[PDB]
């Protein structure tokens, strides 16, 4: 009884992971958000202990909603004759991190940090949960304006983490790595690292480093903002053209670029306005 549970409002987005209504939870008031994906459009399918033939983003969603804040949680689901329906948290006031970089180009490296982190935070709790998100990208982040915390969302491209190799991929191109340009292999979490190099360069240079296969292949990154030697070497290392010369998570939050981040409320005082 999908529309007796939730009050629709104004459409928040569509694209590549379907349609994203503004909602309300009529038993408590709760925002959400309420999105819809046509059957024929899926490209990946999965399946619960139950029986049932779901989107993979279903099974990978319910494996990473713990009470972590870092990822937008899936509160429920709905199977409708030729779609599905998701009910999503819905973060007030919310911005799409894409837009929010759009909206003010190069971010300062202070702000950066925090962000980075956080993300880094997020995908450390996917892969701890079997998760392989695939698709990391501004696009796929929220901000929480009030809180100062980032969301990970868009688990249509992902996967069940494993440590044998990927030979698929759905993902977005423009961060996908070399190997996966040349050889149509890669594994998952030196994939993650290298989407998350090029996540990073978009954050403090204002857009990717790359837009074509030969510049992905040939890996040389060129900053066209003025940015520290710690933050460039931090990048430059992640994106490293070997997937064994690029740091592990550890290594990345140990980094010198990394240490003493802001905590997301103080991110959200100072450069929120919040
Ligand atoms: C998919 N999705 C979106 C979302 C909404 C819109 C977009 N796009 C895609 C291209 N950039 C502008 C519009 C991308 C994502 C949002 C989302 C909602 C509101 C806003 C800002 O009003 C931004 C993103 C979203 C939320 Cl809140 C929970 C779960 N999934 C969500």
């Amino acid at each position: 009884p999908l529309e007796s549970q939730y009050q629709v409002g104004p459409l928040l987005g569509s694209g590549g992971f379907g349609s994203v209504y503004s909602g309300i939870r009529v038993s408590d008031n709760l925002p959400v958000a309420i999105k819809h994906v046509e059957k024929d459009r899926i490209s990946d399918w999965g399946e619960l202990p139950n029986g049932t033939r779901v989107p993979m983003e279903v099974v990978l969603l319910k494996k990473v909603s713990s009470g972590f804040s870092g990822v937008i949680r899936l509160l429920d689901w709905f199977e409708r004759p030729d779609s599905f329906v998701l009910i999503l948290e819905r973060p007030e006031p919310v911005q799409d991190l894409f837009d929010f970089i759009t909206e003010r180009g190069a971010l300062q490296e202070e702000l950066a940090r925090s962000f980075f982190w956080q993300v880094l935070e997020a995908v450390r709790h996917c892969h701890n949960c079997g998760v392989l998100h695939r698709d990391i990208k501004d696009e796929n982040i929220l901000i929480d304006l009030n809180r100062g915390e980032l969301k990970l969302i868009d688990f249509g491209s992902g996967a069940l983490l494993k440590d044998t190799v990927y030979t698929d991929f759905d993902g977005t191109r423009v961060y996908s790595p070399p190997e996966w340009i040349r050889y149509h292999r890669y594994h998952g979490r030196s994939a993650a690292v290298w989407s998350l190099g090029i996540l990073l360069y978009d954050m403090v240079c204002g857009d990717i480093p790359f837009e074509h296969d030969e510049e992905i292949i040939r890996g040389q990154v060129f900053f066209r903002q003025r940015v520290s030697s710690e933050c460039q070497h931090l990048i430059r290392w992640c994106l490293a053209l070997r997937p064994s010369d690029r740091p592990t998570f550890e290594e990345i939050q140990n980094h010198p670029w990394m240490q003493d981040v802001l905590l997301p409320q103080e991110t959200a005082e100072i450069h929120l306005h919040s």
